[PDB]
Protein backbone atom coordinates (compact mmCIF):
# COMPACT_ATOMS: atom_id res chain seq x y z
CA UNK A 1 0.00 0.00 0.00
CA UNK A 2 1.42 3.63 -0.65
CA UNK A 3 1.82 6.41 1.43
CA UNK A 4 0.11 8.17 -0.41
CA UNK A 5 -2.94 5.96 0.10
CA UNK A 6 -2.20 6.11 3.36
CA UNK A 7 -2.47 10.13 3.59
CA UNK A 8 -5.57 9.04 2.27
CA UNK A 9 -6.71 7.15 5.02
CA UNK A 10 -5.63 9.54 7.41
CA UNK A 11 -7.79 11.92 5.24
CA UNK A 12 -10.54 9.91 5.36
CA UNK A 13 -9.92 9.21 9.92
CA UNK A 14 -10.00 12.86 9.99
CA UNK A 15 -12.93 13.46 7.88
CA UNK A 16 -14.76 10.95 9.86
CA UNK A 17 -13.71 12.57 13.21
CA UNK A 18 -15.27 15.85 11.42
CA UNK A 19 -18.64 14.71 10.37
CA UNK A 20 -18.92 12.37 13.78
CA UNK A 21 -17.99 15.83 15.41
CA UNK A 22 -20.75 17.76 13.21
CA UNK A 23 -23.06 14.96 14.96
CA UNK A 24 -21.58 15.28 18.00
CA UNK A 25 -22.54 19.09 18.46
CA UNK A 26 -26.02 18.78 16.59
CA UNK A 27 -26.97 16.03 19.34
CA UNK A 28 -24.91 18.35 21.94
CA UNK A 29 -22.70 15.83 23.52
CA UNK A 30 -20.21 16.89 26.15
CA UNK A 31 -17.01 15.30 27.06
CA UNK A 32 -16.43 12.97 30.35
CA UNK A 33 -13.86 10.51 32.22
CA UNK A 34 -16.94 8.41 33.26
CA UNK A 35 -18.43 6.07 30.23
CA UNK A 36 -22.42 6.67 30.40
CA UNK A 37 -25.34 6.90 27.68
CA UNK A 38 -27.77 8.34 29.40
CA UNK A 39 -25.78 10.75 31.77
CA UNK A 40 -24.39 12.68 28.45
CA UNK A 41 -20.85 12.30 28.74
CA UNK A 42 -18.23 10.82 26.47
CA UNK A 43 -14.63 9.75 26.67
CA UNK A 44 -13.90 10.87 23.32
CA UNK A 45 -15.66 14.09 22.84
CA UNK A 46 -21.36 6.92 22.74
CA UNK A 47 -18.48 5.79 21.36
CA UNK A 48 -15.17 4.97 23.09
CA UNK A 49 -11.65 4.58 22.01
CA UNK A 50 -11.53 1.20 20.54
CA UNK A 51 -15.31 1.20 19.08
CA UNK A 52 -13.61 4.20 16.61
CA UNK A 53 -10.07 2.37 15.80
CA UNK A 54 -12.32 -1.09 14.98
CA UNK A 55 -13.36 1.09 11.85
CA UNK A 56 -9.73 1.18 10.95
CA UNK A 57 -9.29 -2.22 9.41
CA UNK A 58 -12.77 -2.65 7.12
CA UNK A 59 -11.36 0.44 4.96
CA UNK A 60 -8.18 -1.17 4.38
CA UNK A 61 -9.54 -4.96 3.59
CA UNK A 62 -11.77 -3.16 0.95
CA UNK A 63 -8.80 -1.34 -0.32
CA UNK A 64 -7.17 -4.41 -1.08
CA UNK A 65 -9.92 -6.28 -2.47
CA UNK A 66 -10.52 -3.41 -4.93
CA UNK A 67 -6.91 -3.11 -6.35
CA UNK A 68 -6.59 -6.77 -6.45
CA UNK A 69 -9.44 -7.03 -8.06
CA UNK A 70 -19.45 1.63 -13.19
CA UNK A 71 -19.81 3.36 -10.19
CA UNK A 72 -22.91 1.47 -8.76
CA UNK A 73 -21.51 -1.63 -9.80
CA UNK A 74 -18.29 -0.95 -7.33
CA UNK A 75 -20.51 0.38 -4.74
CA UNK A 76 -22.78 -3.02 -4.84
CA UNK A 77 -19.45 -4.63 -4.92
CA UNK A 78 -17.79 -2.83 -1.76
CA UNK A 79 -21.58 -3.71 -0.05
CA UNK A 80 -21.14 -7.19 -0.86
CA UNK A 81 -17.86 -7.38 0.13
CA UNK A 82 -18.55 -5.64 4.03
CA UNK A 83 -21.97 -8.14 3.81
CA UNK A 84 -20.12 -11.21 2.95
CA UNK A 85 -17.30 -10.60 5.84
CA UNK A 86 -20.02 -10.51 7.89
CA UNK A 87 -21.60 -13.17 7.19
CA UNK A 88 -18.57 -15.71 7.43
CA UNK A 89 -18.15 -13.94 11.15
CA UNK A 90 -21.62 -14.75 12.18
CA UNK A 91 -21.48 -17.87 10.36
CA UNK A 92 -18.05 -19.37 11.82
CA UNK A 93 -19.01 -17.87 15.58
CA UNK A 94 -22.64 -19.90 15.18
CA UNK A 95 -21.17 -22.77 14.10
CA UNK A 96 -18.90 -22.27 17.06
CA UNK A 97 -20.96 -21.27 20.32
CA UNK A 98 -23.85 -23.05 18.69
CA UNK A 99 -25.91 -20.39 17.92
CA UNK A 100 -29.62 -20.31 16.55
CA UNK A 101 -30.80 -19.85 13.22
CA UNK A 102 -30.13 -15.96 11.81
CA UNK A 103 -32.98 -14.50 8.91
CA UNK A 104 -29.38 -13.39 6.76
CA UNK A 105 -28.68 -16.87 6.10
CA UNK A 106 -29.89 -16.30 2.51
CA UNK A 107 -27.75 -14.99 -0.85
CA UNK A 108 -27.08 -11.71 -1.48
CA UNK A 109 -29.98 -11.86 -4.61
CA UNK A 110 -32.75 -13.13 -2.46
CA UNK A 111 -32.25 -10.46 0.39
CA UNK A 112 -34.82 -7.75 0.54
CA UNK A 113 -34.06 -3.45 0.10
CA UNK A 114 -33.59 -2.41 3.16
CA UNK A 115 -30.37 -4.05 3.82
CA UNK A 116 -29.52 -3.02 0.93
CA UNK A 117 -29.47 0.28 1.59
CA UNK A 118 -27.59 -0.46 5.08
CA UNK A 119 -24.57 -1.46 3.08
CA UNK A 120 -24.57 1.17 0.70
CA UNK A 121 -24.44 4.02 2.72
CA UNK A 122 -21.33 3.86 3.72
CA UNK A 123 -20.19 2.49 0.90
CA UNK A 124 -21.80 5.45 -0.75
CA UNK A 125 -19.65 7.38 2.05
CA UNK A 126 -16.30 5.96 1.64
CA UNK A 127 -16.98 6.34 -2.54
CA UNK A 128 -17.33 10.28 -2.15
CA UNK A 129 -14.18 10.28 -0.26
CA UNK A 130 -12.37 8.43 -3.19
CA UNK A 131 -13.66 10.81 -5.91
CA UNK A 132 -13.48 13.77 -3.95
CA UNK A 133 -9.47 13.36 -4.42
CA UNK A 134 -9.22 12.32 -7.93
CA UNK A 135 -8.05 8.82 -7.42
CA UNK A 136 -10.11 7.06 -10.37
CA UNK A 137 -11.02 3.26 -10.21
CA UNK A 138 -12.75 0.84 -12.39
CA UNK A 139 -13.44 -2.99 -12.57
CA UNK A 140 -10.12 -4.30 -13.73
CA UNK A 141 -21.04 -2.11 -33.60
CA UNK A 142 -22.71 -5.33 -31.84
CA UNK A 143 -25.53 -5.33 -34.09
CA UNK A 144 -23.26 -5.64 -37.17
CA UNK A 145 -20.88 -8.16 -35.79
CA UNK A 146 -24.10 -10.17 -35.03
CA UNK A 147 -25.29 -9.84 -38.42
CA UNK A 148 -21.76 -11.37 -39.83
CA UNK A 149 -21.76 -14.05 -37.88
CA UNK A 150 -25.08 -14.93 -38.80
CA UNK A 151 -24.29 -14.68 -42.76
CA UNK A 152 -20.96 -16.45 -41.90
CA UNK A 153 -22.76 -19.03 -40.68
CA UNK A 154 -25.62 -19.30 -43.36
CA UNK A 155 -23.00 -19.49 -45.82
CA UNK A 156 -21.61 -22.43 -44.17
CA UNK A 157 -24.96 -23.88 -44.01
CA UNK A 158 -25.41 -23.33 -47.75
CA UNK A 159 -21.76 -25.23 -48.05
CA UNK A 160 -23.40 -27.97 -45.79
CA UNK A 161 -26.46 -27.78 -47.81
CA UNK A 162 -24.57 -28.09 -51.35
CA UNK A 163 -22.53 -31.20 -50.67
CA UNK A 164 -25.57 -32.98 -48.82
CA UNK A 165 -27.12 -31.98 -52.12
CA UNK A 166 -23.49 -33.40 -54.46
CA UNK A 167 -23.88 -36.48 -51.41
Amino acid sequence: IPEKLEYFINKYAEHSHDKWSMDKLANGWIYGEIYSDSSKIQPLMLLSEKEKEIYRWPIKESLKTMLAWDLHAMAEMMAENYHNIWAKKKKLELESKGGGNHPLLVPYDTLTAKEKAKDREKAQDIFKFLQISGYVVSRGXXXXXXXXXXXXXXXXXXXXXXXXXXX
